[PDB]
């Protein structure tokens, strides 16, 4: 219907606007300001002189590499959770929740939003990092000291399932405004409103899909799945993140990012 069809058209829009990578500039990008090969050390090292040359200006003093890595890896998730705060406004009904209940949908779901969009700038050999001007191998990233190695590879594993289906950015901005709506995340104050709201989304979600991918007749519930496969990823990095803070005294943890795990697993 002409009202679905543009609330699935607006919300594509919206993602387009509001988020800095999107699965064509990646592609671009990843096809070969072209995107510097972090592989080993050396390349890490040239690479952080030129793209966040303040983290390695201290001498001495610098952090270990694992440490600045993660410090990055922070900051990549700082940036795109207020993509997503501004996104969530094209969501029908999600400017009209009590602000308190928006915290919460996005205290839940950024991170689930974050690790599918994630797989748009992951291929099976690395990722572009830096506003994609960084590649960065997913051996390398293997290779870094325990426990900073067992950071992205369970990451890279569901990133390649979920690119196989093959969906576009038309596809993912609903399957990112569905994660964002759940009605079930603990503290929520209207449920009721938020679970009409979930429907809503998802019932646009399972029509696009029905027309832009008609070659698959499950890939709504595939979606369902990977949806709930988001929720146990972000689980278990929340518990490899509470170990670093637990045995890894340089590795500072961002106080956005403190607030979200706060209360979480
Ligand atoms: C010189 C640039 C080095 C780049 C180092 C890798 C950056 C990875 C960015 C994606 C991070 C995904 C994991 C987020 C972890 C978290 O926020 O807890």
């Amino acid at each position: 219907t002409a009202d679905l069809k543009s609330l699935a058209k607006r919300i594509y829009e919206a993602y387009l606007k509001n988020f800095n990578m999107n699965k064509v500039k990646a592609r671009v990008i990843l096809s070969g300001n072209p995107p510097f090969v972090i592989h080993d050390m050396e390349t890490l090292c040239m690479a952080e002189k030129t793209l966040v040359a303040k983290l390695v200006a201290n001498g001495i003093q610098n952090k270990e590499a694992e440490v600045r890595i993660f410090h990055c890896c922070q900051c990549t998730s700082v940036e795109t959770v207020t993509e997503l705060t501004e996104f969530a406004k094209a969501i029908p009904g999600f400017a009209n929740l009590d602000l308190n209940d928006q915290v919460t949908l996005l205290k839940y779901g950024v991170y689930e939003a974050i690790f599918a969009m994630l797989s748009s700038v992951m291929n099976k050999d690395g990722m572009l990092v830096a506003y994609g001007n960084g590649f960065i191998t997913r051996e390398f990233l293997k290779s870094l000291r325990k426990p900073f190695c067992d950071i992205m590879e369970p990451k890279f594993d569901f990133a390649m399932k979920f690119n196989a289906l093959e969906l576009d950015d038309s596809d993912i901005s609903l399957f990112v405004a569905a994660i964002i709506c759940c009605g079930d995340r603990p503290g929520l104050l209207n449920v009721g409103h938020i679970e009409k709201m979930q429907e809503g989304i998802v019932h646009v979600l399972r029509l696009h899909l029905q027309s832009n991918h008609p070659d698959d007749i499950f890939l709504f519930p595939k979606l369902l799945q990977k949806m709930a496969d988001l929720r146990q990823l972000v689980t278990e990095h929340a518990q490899l993140v509470q170990i670093i803070k637990k045995t890894e005294s340089d590795a500072a943890l961002h106080p956005l990012l403190q607030e979200i795990y706060r209360d979480m697993y």
